């Protein structure tokens, strides 16, 4: 089948380019896990020219991996080598012979963006301001519209899935769901979909049709995520009952610590009609503004 | 779409045969995370006629729960209702109204067939006989005949999915990937399984099709958990390769502790050909000649 077609076509490049010796690779502590396998941190000797051993993370399948899982994998390897943004993980290599599927990727020095959020509080115990937090939405963005451009709908956006590296620079990470849209500007699905219910555009959630439209969705929950430190989104909301809440027309309200600016932005990208909706540079211009009105 | 049809409906049939009133119910400790979600140790207050309290497990969704994981919540639930044998796990209601959806089921004492078999050894500190093994085996065949007859296809059969309830009595679980096969004798998906790639038949991983002789492939590899006390298929093989491996005709070897009969039922079940597969019926009668035989 399909996948069996990719595997053994993917075992016949063993591309150089991305080929990497696993005897180069030293594997240490699990980092986590994500949609589709665990992520380790890792050290690679000599790795893209690099002098020396490179500190890295390494994304494998889990134990008992599925054929969903594996594809999901090989999904992103995919998505990875033809992307390049300051904002976007970035891809090192690979391990494909001589043992299990090893994607090697940048390391993040402060993990995800959701965790980052999490342990600090705004002036928990690293100090952000609302200024931080706009600028961190305003990289994502950024990302965003690079790869609304590459013509990719990424699926997945949120604050789990956005990892902090050196100099607290956002990267987009977890690409295994992302789907090429150059041909028609949609993705659609018909088997149910595997994001989360609570960060799913409201048309992608009934009618499982995925545009950079329902990226903007996403965004609008990551960018609650962001002003509410990494709050839960719907909280105390069973995902079953989101279905009659968004067809209802109802979404979340304005947390504490707000704007109207932002909490406006965020109902713009959860407007039922997608072509309502802001664009990423719309976003982004949007966030900029903020950012230099609150100086 | 078909899942918020589905919510709808079920929210609409409010069965009273099925609902169990939420305030009566009592949530405890964690017993683990399956396909869909999460199982809890829970108490119920006058459970189908029963004074008092019962002890059962609570089947609910994980955080973040997508589509997929609903659906197959709602699966199981789908199915569970339809089935009564003694070596499958009983359902005795839900709650679905008023908060999260539960799924209240049948509580088995000594948690998952592979953790059993772990802590035990042969005669590691609950000692059991090859004969206590056979028994495990042949009371799971005889469950796995009930569904076949049934028309039913279970798709996710390991010893990580049997529980052993008191007396040590086997009780199939997990019936989220469970499908009903009534009308073709198969079911066939068009998007990659979600079940572990080394337990899954070769025409299902090729082919996605998935017949009651593919379970038999996965009966195969749970009886060679059993044999091993829960060692793990293809051990140091990535799931990746299996697609060649199989294809070449390679399984697995004969493990210690294994008779001939024993591998040979193991290998039958492991045909390529689904048709030269022993069917459920004759996977009981082998067993039981093996238990009456070393006696
Ligand atoms: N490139 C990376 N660098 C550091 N941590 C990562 C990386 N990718 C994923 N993780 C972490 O792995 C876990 C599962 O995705 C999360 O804790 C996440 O932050
Ligand atoms: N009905 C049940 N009774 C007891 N434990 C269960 C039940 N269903 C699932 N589990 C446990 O929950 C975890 C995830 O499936 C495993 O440890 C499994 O054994």
């Amino acid at each position: 089948g399909p996948l069996s077609l990719s595997v053994d076509a993917f075992k016949i490049l063993e591309d150089p380019k991305w080929e990497f010796p696993r005897k180069n690779l030293v594997l240490g502590k699990t980092l986590g896990e994500g949609e589709f396998g665990k992520v380790v941190k890792a050290t690679a000797f000599h790795l893209k020219g690099r002098a020396g051993y490179t500190t890295v993370a390494v994304k494998m399948l889990k134990e008992n991996a599925s054929p969903s899982e594996l594809r999901d994998l090989l999904s992103e390897f995919n998505v990875l080598k033809q992307v390049n943004h300051p904002h976007v993980i970035k891809l090192y290599g690979a391990c494909s012979q001589d043992g299990p599927l090893l994607l090697i990727v940048e390391y993040a020095k402060y993990g995800s963006l959701r965790g980052f959020l999490r342990e600090s509080r705004k002036v928990d115990e690293r100090a952000l301001t609302m200024g931080d937090l706009i600028s961190f939405a305003w990289q994502i963005s950024q990302g965003m519209q690079y790869l609304a451009e590459m013509k990719l709908v990424h699926r997945d956006l949120a604050a789990r899935n956005i990892l902090v590296a050196e100099g607290r620079k956002m990267k987009i990470s977890d690409f295994g769901l992302s789907r090429d849209v150059y041909e028609e500007d949609s993705y659609v699905k018909r088997s149910q979909g595997r994001i989360p219910v609570k960060w799913t555009a409201i048309e992608s959630l009934f009618d499982h049709i995925y545009t950079t439209q329902s990226d903007v969705w996403s965004f609008g929950v990551l960018l609650w995520e962001i002003v509410t430190l990494g709050g839960n989104p719907y909280p105390g909301i069973p995902p079953e009952r989101l279905f009659n809440l968004l067809k209802t027309g109802h979404r979340m309200e304005r947390p504490d610590n707000c704007s109207e600016e932002m909490y406006r932005l965020m109902l713009q990208c959860w407007k039922q009609e997608p072509d309502k909706r802001p664009v990423f540079a719309d976003i982004s211009k949007d966030l900029e503004k903020m950012m230099v009105k609150r100086r």
